[PDB]
């Protein structure tokens, strides 16, 4: 039973998870927020951010792979990659993946969760950070995106993998319908949006509001979610797409794209991306 | 935060959940197990068993049409329907919505569970209990099947809902390569067995040792799990057929089974249904 | 770890204690506070206020003969008597057993908390509230004092058992040095007055605020601490002496006061007494 | 609720402190058990064994004076003293202090716990390890007494200060009746041993199995208790004497003697010494 050194992790605030530490990595109070690196004994390696596990070695690729390739997968021939947040490089590292990918730049706020990430989390990263088509910029994902729209900037997949919705005062404004029209304005004609959207369950009103912002902006939105222990819940994703509809690549063709570009994954498949655009997503049903 | 009340519910042993009460309506020390029905501030009424959550009125459609419908709507004719556990009458409710099922047995050992499930916990059995076409036997499982081997019965679909096999001295029998012989000896030749297997992820040696079991006495088998909030992890289901394979149905064919069964759901889909056979399921990838 | 019901009970803010609940018998929100009669393994039968448990079965003869015996032993001839709070009525019993006693009066804000503990905590009232000596006065104490100063009512001891002057909105008022001078007037020339001043080991600023409060009113004052399991902490007591020093008082002459006066105790002796104006109480020592 | 960092101590199974870490300063599994130094919001700097608070910079001499000097100021002239166990080397230094001390022997069988006590616990040793009069023995204290006895060794007073009695499988041979036969032939004739004894309310049996052991092999034993916050309980303690009685020294005699022998305290006095001899221990009342 779950100690002597135990993490509560809160879930709900009616919910919190017991989870033991077997040992302290590092703990830094940086300017944005305060960051543990620890052990835990049921999923090994965390990053954890003002009290959320953001990232676990046991299960980080489960959420990495569900964040990343469905929204890859769907680009016929995705080029140019912009990721908000990802402090821990595992986004990048999924990206990369894809052969197809020239340019992938990663804007974090947070310096302290990249440098803390590149020495204590190297499972995550894998060398994403030093691979010459990345570039990891120190920003305000907001600021980042006023100045791409006035450079007229444009992508072909953006990934939000910011802290949660219902938590961080610090990803608030890039949760916005606003900030959603102005991811629309750095997409190319056919791009491609996914962000984690917290948890449909137990957080229902600040998921409706992503989701709201996604569909007043994107044609084509698909959700899905995935169980991530780690976290105590089925993380939500929200993809909206200008062209390409997630729902119409078959498992063969997800295998083949996957195949063509050399990308390697530990969970994600053509079947994965069927369950996961057949899967609804959880409610409270009473 | 969770309390002042608390429910301490035991995951892994590294990871337990905290869960705030608002009331406790029951608590019995039965011979079997410890009963308590209790309010959750985040999933409703709950029936806790030995400290382990077994239902609650947010999500127990989720765990009881997961665990039901797609072993009842592979069997292109269900009419003789055994339940072995499934104390709070909800595997019961969502048999007998099939209009196939003509006899539905439910075999529980514990009349206490059953009893103060009727008073407590009418959202559950919703009078499943009182249906024409069923029977609530109060009988250890093992003992009922031995007796219906040598009544030589025969049904069509069984299904064990059963207390979680790493955790439950009174089922422990009811899991074993012997059992599932016992099971198919007590199927038609057509027949189709499921059962609730606990979690993949924190008890994957448990877990294997039911799957081993069915696999040794069934030449079909599925694996499927759902994300059950109130537990704490997605629930694993293993479903065993002499004839016919869950993975062949389409979407299509599952929709027009439950039409024809006048069959409703909350949940269940032939979507749905795709989903659960395409997922994989999880288990700790580092 | 303590469950599977488990009460969080608030001790520093940065400790609280989990008690395992056996069972809960009455929640009742009254106007004043929240009231929760349990049960406890540890502990047996509890009354809890606002998450803070008031006493135990086990262990609340500990606190109460520690409130009550020293002042009324040290009083020569304690003949009328004040309890300000006392709600379960165990105060006003052991006051009760000294045959000196004409009159007691008793005065709790909070009627729900008298007539719960009539009826569910009968081992802690033992009868007191029936017994012709004894008056329940459901007032705020504040008020009663106020009104026995115009009365010119006068007490040979005053007895205050109220909610903890750390955490009471309600007794707030009732623990300054302004309301210690009006309790001064309502007390005979060689009179004493006994409080609970939380404790000064986790709250030494509120324990200091009323120890202040007592020595700017009262020319002799004593202070006494006693573990009380269920509280997590050695309670704190002060006592307030117009003539006499309960530090003079032998063994001997403690014994025979209890003797002559026909009190029978599960603790106070005249060597308790001893220990308790001898033992100096705990504080942070770094 | 305190956290993120959270120890859960246990204190009786039905009762645990969750106490409010700001610090993990080392992890050690020795083959004895597990060692933890953290910093604890409430008691600064703690030792944890196998899960139990051992000692805290702001109680441990509440505990060290009351296990050392009663026994120490019994005995008209300690010339040589042995401590079993004292991992933190807290009880050497309250030992060393009389004048009187000519040879020290600590002897705990965890080399792990004297030197991470040595580094991250300075406040508890503060030199006494180097004091030239003080001998450091890595042994099982049952194998050093074994040894002693063949080597005629004797002692004047014989503390031990080893894990608890209701837990520690590595100390459970030096509680017996056996043991403390033993303890006796390594005192001289007028010798004194005193114990920690765990805990009279919550481990009774235990406590009792201890004190039948010394009540066996010593003609005068007494047994007092003192409220460790850290501890979350009074910490018992058992006194056995060949000649001299602790029930017959007045407050001035223990002054007298502590002034004499330069014995500089944060708590013990003549007066302590009176309220320890003079207070009854806790047990369940009901
Ligand atoms: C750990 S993956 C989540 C990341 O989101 C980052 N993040 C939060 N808010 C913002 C923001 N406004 N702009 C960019 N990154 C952000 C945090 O610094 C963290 O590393
Ligand atoms: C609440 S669903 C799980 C049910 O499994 C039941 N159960 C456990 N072991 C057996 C068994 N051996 N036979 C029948 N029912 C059982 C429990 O009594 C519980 O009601
Ligand atoms: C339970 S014993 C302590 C009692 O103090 C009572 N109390 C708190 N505030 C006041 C007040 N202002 N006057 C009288 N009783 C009070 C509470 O109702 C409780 O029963
Ligand atoms: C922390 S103070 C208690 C000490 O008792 C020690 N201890 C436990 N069992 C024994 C034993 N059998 N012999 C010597 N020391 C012991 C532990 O190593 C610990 O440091
Ligand atoms: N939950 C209560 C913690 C009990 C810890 N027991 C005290 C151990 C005494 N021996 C070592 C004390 C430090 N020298």
């Amino acid at each position: 039973v779950p100690g002597p050194i135990t993490l509560i992790e809160p879930l709900s605030g009616n919910t919190s998870l017991l989870i033991k530490i077997n040992a302290i990595h590092s703990v830094k109070k940086s300017p944005y927020q305060e960051i543990i690196i620890a052990d835990t004994e049921d999923y090994g390696r965390v990053l954890i951010l003002d009290d959320y596990i953001q990232s676990s070695y046991v299960d980080e690729q489960y959420y990495h792979e569900s964040l990343v390739h469905p929204a890859m997968a769907t680009h016929p021939n995705p080029r140019d990659v912009l990721i908000l947040g990802g402090g821990e490089g595992a986004t990048l590292r999924e990206a990369l993946k894809h052969g197809t990918v020239k340019r992938a730049v990663m804007v974090d706020i947070d310096r302290d969760v990249v440098e803390l990430s590149r020495a204590y989390l190297p499972q995550m990263h894998q060398g994403a950070f030093d691979d010459p088509r990345a570039k990891v910029v120190i920003q305000d994902g907001f600021v980042y995106v006023e100045e791409a729209i006035k450079a007229g900037d444009k992508y072909d997949v953006i990934i939000m993998d910011l802290t949660d919705p219902y938590s961080s005062d610090i990803a608030k404004q890039l949760y916005t319908r606003e900030f959603f029209a102005k991811i629309r304005r750095i997409l190319n004609d056919d791009g491609v949006v996914v962000t984690q959207a917290g948890n449909s369950f137990y957080f229902p009103a600040e998921y409706d509001m992503v989701l709201e912002g996604v569909k007043a902006n994107f044609p084509i939105v698909a959700e899905y979610e995935v169980w991530i222990p780690s976290f105590g819940y089925a993380v939500n994703f929200i993809l909206g797409s200008l062209r390409y509809d997630p729902h119409a690549l078959t498992p063969s063709e997800v295998d083949e794209r996957l195949r063509a570009r050399g990308v390697k994954t530990a969970f994600y498949t053509g079947r994965v991306h069927l369950a996961l655009m057949n899967m609804p997503i959880h409610r409270k049903l009473r």
